[PDB]
């Protein structure tokens, strides 16, 4: 697939569609479309990451469990461990977490690491490729303002990078493009 | 019948960007600038006694036998839309005056362009020479633009009678609405 040239921004409208330019034309951005395109590829790479960058927890994170709970995750703890969650056993189906991935959301840690945690209770068997998908997504959704051309800017360099600036993780279109020709075409006035 | 368009900006020299409450609108500047020129002199070729001006430089033209009929049949056709031949003996004619409003330096072009309908139609009436001439007259005259020139533009366009649509039938403005922008990124 052919990377999407530069783009430079022209303007916004209703905190919601981006406008922007290049010589081979306009672009108009679903600007969420774009934003959740950027953060998920962004969490997807971190939590693919061999080893991250930790951080020690102030105060301690305790789970507790079922018999048949604990055992679930007790086969899975490799999984969670490659997602981020370094569970350590304390007792009978029970877990201690003192620490995680730098670039978890800040301040959302122990609602995220219970919810990882849970999928892998809901589904009993998964494996690294869907957690680590299903990880990345509720990482992303951790959390209508008018942007600046300056911030525009930056998040039309950002989508560029991605693997695919035209179609948002949900399948949403994230870019809608006139070429020059297209425009030309459709005012009739030089065509 | 758009309400009020706010400037987004402007690209390649060619198109406005604007929106408002239904949606975004893409302009072809030129476009625009020739529906508005076009809503003034619909209206002063109405005019039944226009302010005319004197030439200084006098027009001849001479046109052959079966021409210089057809025109002598359309002389108060002419005349309404500002053009006033002067006979002078066999199929030959000047022209010393004009309206004050003719676009300037183009006087000689477009009179010739304005007889040479009438000409072609071989039978022509007032209303329809005078919206012929008025789009004529429209589509004459000669960097990025300034802002003051993108309010005025989106201000004027918005005070003509077709907005949308150019005085020779093609889009002055295409609008993508609200309802179509969500249907095109699927929300």
């Amino acid at each position: 697939m052919d990377r999407v040239p530069i783009m430079y921004p022209i303007g916004q409208m209703h905190g919601t569609y981006i406008l922007a330019q290049n010589e081979n034309g306009l672009y108009i951005i679903d600007q969420h479309a774009a934003q959740e395109r950027i953060k998920y590829e962004y969490f997807r790479e971190k939590v693919g990451e061999v080893e991250p960058e930790v951080q020690e927890m102030i105060v301690p994170l305790t789970f507790h469990y079922s018999t048949n709970e604990a055992l679930i995750i007790e086969q899975h703890k490799q999984e969670l461990e490659s997602v981020g969650v370094f569970l350590e056993s304390f007792g009978s189906n029970s877990y201690i977490v003192r620490c995680h991935p730098a670039w978890f959301p800040k301040g959302e840690e122990a609602e995220l690491i219970e919810e990882i945690i849970q999928q892998v209770l809901d589904s009993k068997n998964i494996d690294i490729k869907k957690l680590r998908e299903e990880a990345a997504i509720m990482m992303s959704c951790k959390g209508n303002r008018h942007l600046r051309n300056d911030e525009i800017k930056a998040l039309l360099d950002d989508l560029r990078s991605t693997s695919d600036p035209f179609t948002c993780p949900h399948g949403r279109p994230i870019i809608i493009h006139h070429s020059t020709y297209e425009m030309e075409k459709m005012f009739k006035r030089v065509m």
